[PDB]
């Protein structure tokens, strides 16, 4: 568990890992068939990583795990949620520019 | 089978039901977690029955068919491709109405 940035591996990871996460976290639900996702994901990930912790990067890859996208009511990918002390507490939709992300970021963590 | 609409299975159902189907296809890629697909699905199913083998549906769970929405490029659900003797001749993307559906069959069928 040393890393800031995961794949899901299945329910119980996603209640442990984002749920019951003492720090924010930002939830990437993408799949191999979403070209956007090719280039969020790792820009998110890269800037995640340097935050070195102060907020963790869960992937949900929704064809591995479509009940986590279902029961987050995904509608189409990429989606990023924030979440906090397990509750959502800010959603993008597509791809963002690393300035987009930066803010996005800086919001969450404070 | 004697269905002109069925579920596609895996990836030699799909070379057998589509690739190789001597009538034209209407391939329609949904999602578990699509609320538009819900209204298509259905309307677009009952349409195709009702032309009793001048076409063919073949649904596509885009989650359990990774591949096929790699290899067409399906970023998102419903998409729905009319395919004939191997190849795609329409597309279109989201929820039509039944005018709509009706003339994108006639243009399939002739």
């Amino acid at each position: 568990h040393g890393s800031t940035t995961f794949n899901i591996q299945d329910g119980p990871d996603f209640q442990d890992r984002v749920v019951n996460s003492e720090t924010p976290v930002v939830v990437d639900f993408h799949a191999q068939w979403c070209g956007p996702c090719k280039i969020l994901g790792p820009r998110l990930e890269k800037m995640v990583a340097k935050q070195h912790g102060k907020v963790v990067m869960a992937k949900v890859d929704i064809d591995d795990h479509t009940d986590l996208a279902i029961e987050y009511e995904v509608s189409a990918v990429p989606t990023v949620l924030a979440m906090k002390n397990g509750d959502v507490v800010d959603k993008f939709v597509g791809i963002k520019d690393e300035d987009q992300l930066e803010a996005f970021l800086k919001k969450l963590i404070g």
